[PDB]
């Protein structure tokens, strides 16, 4: 009995066959830099576990960016240096460019390349539908990489995807809730921001995979194309099932979570009712229709559905028909 074991469609084997100094970051020896080559010139923002500061390297004279990271267990840091340190060089994925020991923290700050960032709320206000089929390509290049290379980001959302728009130059930042896919480990459940949380996560599935980036990634998608941000805007992470629920319908919801003998929290008994599935076409609107397509609604269809084995995978995504007038390099 309890659930049935689930495997990444793709990339299933990746580490298993990298040697294991790759993916066992306890194991990782960090080659510190000199924090005095970084002077802090103002707090850029802070979150749970890092604070973020602009800077200048006065060996080269050029501006970056300085992680400080909060205090935290060993592991969560090595994971995310490791993780960095791996992925380094690949396409819109953020340059580690040091790490030293922050004198006043007494704990690591990352040092990464500067993207000159408009924040998301004035820039996802202007975004034209080129803009958007632009950038969600420049996303995808950034995801298949990642899990091509075994990782999982973890936290797919607007605020971790800097945008220089003047110079269509995009990054995907904080690794730190990324993770290494093992094929059959169980992972915690308890990661990316509510919004963006995958079915999986809501029902307590925990062997998951990659495809938890592209729930994450078809939300914001969502956001976009819709004009509404957040989309699914759940109160808390029960209602925010309810919310996805009352759009891709409760049959469906059934479905996945019969087909790998997922049980609900008793406590939906009263909340979740019962819905059908929508169409798209009911969220199109005078306001939003100038970014929506037929290609951009099942787009977005194939990245929102329950069962995380269904979803595109990112190199599929790149295959879609909504990005065929993007210009290609
Ligand atoms: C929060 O984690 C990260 C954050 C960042 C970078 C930024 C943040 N937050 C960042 O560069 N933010 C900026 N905000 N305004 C900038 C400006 F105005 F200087 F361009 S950069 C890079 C890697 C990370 O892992």
């Amino acid at each position: 009995s309890g659930p049935v074991p689930s495997r990444a469609r793709v990339y299933t084997d990746v580490n298993t066959h990298r040697p294991r100094e790759y993916w066992d970051y306890e194991s990782h020896v960090v080659e510190w830099g000199n924090q005095d080559d970084y002077q802090l010139v103002r707090k850029l923002g802070r979150g749970k576990y890092s604070e973020v500061f602009e800077a200048i390297n006065i060996t080269n004279n050029e501006k970056v960016v300085v992680k400080i990271l909060k205090p935290v267990k060993k592991k969560k840091i090595k994971r995310e240096i490791k993780i960095l340190e791996n992925l380094r060089g690949g396409p819109n994925i953020i340059t580690l460019a040091d790490i030293v020991k922050d004198p006043v923290s007494r704990t690591p700050a990352l040092v990464f390349e500067h993207v000159n960032n408009t924040d998301f709320k004035q820039l996802y206000q202007t975004l034209t539908d080129y803009d958007i089929r632009f950038y969600m390509y420049e996303i995808l290049k950034a995801l298949d990489y990642c899990h091509s290379m075994g990782i999982m980001h973890r936290d797919v959302k607007p605020h971790n995807v800097m945008i220089d728009h003047e110079h269509r130059k995009l990054r995907l930042i904080d690794w730190g809730l990324a993770e290494f896919y093992h094929p059959g480990q169980e992972y915690n459940v308890r990661v990316a921001s509510r919004y963006f949380k995958g079915p999986e996560l809501l029902v307590d599935y925990q062997m998951y995979d990659y495809s938890l980036d592209m729930w994450s990634l078809g939300c914001m998608l969502a956001s976009m194309i819709f004009r509404k941000e957040p989309f699914f805007h759940g109160h808390d992470n029960y209602d925010q099932l309810v919310r996805i629920a009352k759009v891709l319908g409760t049959e469906d919801l059934y479905d996945y979570i019969d087909k790998y003998n997922i049980e609900l929290d008793p406590r939906f008994n009263d909340i979740l009712g019962r819905h059908s599935r929508k169409r798209w076409e009911r969220f199109v609107h005078s306001e939003n229709q100038h970014l929506v397509s037929p290609e951009a609604l099942d787009f977005l269809d194939k990245l929102l559905r329950y069962d995380h084995q269904s979803r595109l995978t990112a190199r599929e995504a790149m295959e879609h028909p909504y990005f065929y007038t993007v210009v290609k390099d």
